[PDB]
């Protein structure tokens, strides 16, 4: 379901390899590896993220997420 | 077979690592990890793209697509 | 030998995860995996590519490129 | 803790392969490849970033890093 | 020793997977795949790099690289 939609406001690389970001207010974090240069190209390109995750409390994981433009 | 072409809506990083993209109205996936700081970027400047793939119909997989600035 | 210089008019992630350029109206691929974003970020900003290989024909494999900001 | 907020000064690829930068003028190194090229993006767009690590001494190698749109 | 400081007039992937970038009238080529992104984007930019190098005859290695930007 969809936890998120908003820019992110940051996003940061974790000492145990993982990325987090904050979205409308709440930080979520991913294992997946390869979506981190995504992550920071949406930052860096102001994207509006949806993050899509079962669980959706400031903090859980997540590993689908949403591109749009905006 | 050219199944779309159009730059891309939205784009969407799935639960199976696969990578969606919606072109011309219809959303294809790709298992390819090369391919997704390719398809994002695409995105990111409005490239256009032509997905490429057996079957055309929404919900389909590709490992194929021409990147145009067109 | 130089097999082509110009701008990308085009390129294409294929089928077999190997990549098409084409450059001054030939077709080349490179399974060379390190040169995709590479070969992409000079479509997006029309760099001026030189393609090397040790034969010229559209649909050749080639493994070399000059990326200059001609 | 928080080592050093503000932009990225410079970046040096090391012969060790790690990577360095500097920030609010202080050396940090870190084995991350993933971060290099995050790090180089935050650079070139001039983010704010902050370097997170156990120790802060000019030269410490860090692993956790926040990126700021801001 | 800093073997060259100024702009990236042109970058080379060379067959061997090495990569040649031409800075202040000299060439010198790495073998560190990672330094290849990082290189590319640099070049793009306009940014200016220092080749850190043991040798600084054109055509020679190196394995160490500042960037900057402006
Ligand atoms: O062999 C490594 C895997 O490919 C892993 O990196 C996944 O991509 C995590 O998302």
């Amino acid at each position: 379901a969809d936890c998120a939609k908003g820019k992110i406001e940051f996003s940061k690389y974790n000492e145990d390899d993982t990325f987090t970001v904050k979205v409308d207010g709440k930080e979520y974090w991913t294992s997946r590896w390869n979506l981190q240069p995504l992550l920071l190209s949406a930052q860096l390109t102001g994207m509006t993220v949806t993050i899509k995750s079962s669980t959706c409390e400031s903090g859980s994981g997540f590993a689908e997420v949403q591109f749009n433009n905006d």
